[PDB]
Order: C-alpha cells, then sequence, then structure tokens
C-alpha cells in the first residue's frame, strides 16, 4: 500500500512538473492488475498497435489463412512518412508478410504497416482481432499516418493502458499464439530498434524487456510490452501526453516512468 502510494505520488509529480498525463497499467501473465495510473483513460495508440497487428498476422499464419513467406507487391504509392524498409525493398517490388511484420514491429515502418493492413482487411479487421482476444476497448479506425493525428478528445484509434496491457498479456502469456509464433514475436520486441531511450532505459539492465514504441502528433509518446524481473513475468502499457515537452524530453519522461515502475516492482 505504501509502495502503491509512492508509485502514484511519483507519477503525479512528473505529471505536474512536465504538464503531462501518464497512463500506466502493469499486469501479471493472467491480466491481474499489479499497479496503474489513469489506467482506463483513453489514449491514442500511435504505433503501439503494430504489435497487436503482428499478433494478428501470426494468428493467421498459425490458423493457415496467411503464409509468412507470401510476397506482397507494391509500388511507390505505398511509401509514406517513415518507411525505411519499405523504401529499401521498393525496387525489388515486394516484401513478404514476415519482412513487413518485422519492419512494422522493430522499425515502426509505416509503409510496411499499411501493406499488412491492406492484406488483412484494413482497420476494421484489426479491431475485430482485438475483440476476438477479449479486448473490447482498443480500436483501429485509420491507417498510417493519419491514425496518429491524436486530435484532442478523439476516441478513434485509441486504447486504454489496462486494455492494452491485458492484450499484451493475452498474446504473450495467454496462449493466443503457438509457442513458435509467441517466441518469434517476443524476440522481435526484445530486438526492437526504436526503444533504446524510452521505457527500457529506465529498467535495471538485467531485466529481460521487449517493447513497441509509439509517437503521435500533439505530444503522444507511448511504449508497451513485457518484462521479466525476479523470475516474474509482467505485461506493461504506458501512454503519455506531454504537448509542451520536446521529443527528447518525452523520451526522458517515458524512461522516468520506467524508473517509477522499477521502484514499485523492486519494493
Amino acid at each position: 500500500a505504501s509502495e502503491k502510494l509512492t508509485f502514484k505520488t511519483d507519477l503525479e509529480k512528473l505529471e505536474r512538473e512536465k504538464a503531462a498525463q501518464i497512463g500506466v497499467a502493469i499486469v501479471d501473465p493472467q491480466g491481474e492488475i499489479v499497479a496503474g495510473h489513469r489506467m482506463a483513460q483513453r489514449f491514442a495508440m500511435c504505433s503501439t498497435f503494430k504489435f497487436p497487428l503482428a499478433a494478428l498476422v501470426f494468428e493467421r499464419i498459425d490458423s493457415g489463412t496467411e503464409r509468412g513467406d507470401r510476397k506482397l507487391s507494391y509500388g511507390p504509392d505505398m511509401i509514406v512518412e517513415w518507411s525505411p524498409a519499405t523504401e529499401r525493398f521498393l525496387a525489388s517490388g515486394h516484401m513478404t508478410v514476415l519482412e513487413a511484420a518485422q519492419a512494422a514491429v522493430q522499425l515502426s515502418d509505416n509503409g510496411a504497416t499499411n501493406l499488412l493492413l491492406r492484406e488483412i482487411g484494413g482497420p476494421a479487421a484489426m479491431t475485430q482481432y482485438f475483440r476476438k482476444i477479449g479486448d473490447s476497448v482498443s480500436r483501429l479506425d485509420r491507417k498510417e499516418p493519419e491514425m496518429g493525428d491524436n486530435t484532442p478528445g478523439d476516441l478513434r484509434d485509441t486504447t486504454t493502458p489496462i486494455a492494452m496491457a491485458r492484450t499484451v498479456a493475452k498474446v504473450l502469456y495467454g496462449g493466443a499464439l503457438t509457442s513458435t509464433s509467441t517466441h518469434t514475436i517476443e524476440r522481435w520486441l526484445i530486438g526492437n530498434q526504436t526503444g533504446d531511450a524510452t521505457l527500457r532505459a529506465g529498467f535495471p539492465k538485467d531485466w529481460v524487456v521487449g517493447e513497441k514504441t509509439g509517437t503521435c502528433a500533439n505530444g503522444g509518446r507511448n511504449d508497451i510490452g513485457f518484462f521479466k524481473a525476479q523470475e516474474r513475468d509482467y505485461a506493461v502499457a504506458v501512454y503519455t501526453t506531454a504537448p509542451k515537452l520536446s521529443a527528447v524530453e518525452r523520451d526522458e519522461l517515458v524512461a522516468s516512468v520506467g524508473q517509477v515502475i522499477t521502484q514499485l516492482i523492486l519494493s
């Protein structure tokens, strides 16, 4: 109880001093709440939804409705802001399902994300997957980049910290995917290339952590994933809104949230 008070108080100090809102949920492998803050406030998902998108892809591979080596052809029309891998593979004319999903997860490649959306049936199909795994809250309404517009008050393209943390737990620990697909997506999250300065920078160096970042217009900076501490597994979702901070300061904010989480877990 005193440790939960310290957690709440320390997040609220960051919120006040940074003029920010911090949504956090930490859950155990079964989705039981360890701690949280603003945990049922809706926040724009930004690129965090690309982890659930990859889970959907793996579920279709597991079920036989998709193949990982299927070649997805495209032209320059599919290049959107921040498409590093899609741009490199453009001359060849395609990316495979698995190349696109790995680029979506580990580089946050937006063109690769839209290529997968085209293949799985668009935002409506992403939202149906959330519902299938018991998430009645998360919703994808648009493709990249407009799904990240983060207009104040807009419920499109949002989740809550608690819904998303429980979705992470279901995918990683709840048997949603084969052991093969679960291990592959977990290793992708550990090897994510875009999270070195966000949540994992605030965790002890010996914790196994994997995560997916997001950045939205209007000050959105998010990080969702899993960590293993003291032989316990956790799923975590952090959504923040800090319109007046710089990009680097928002990275520091999420890392500070990681430190506050660490202090709770250690205590």
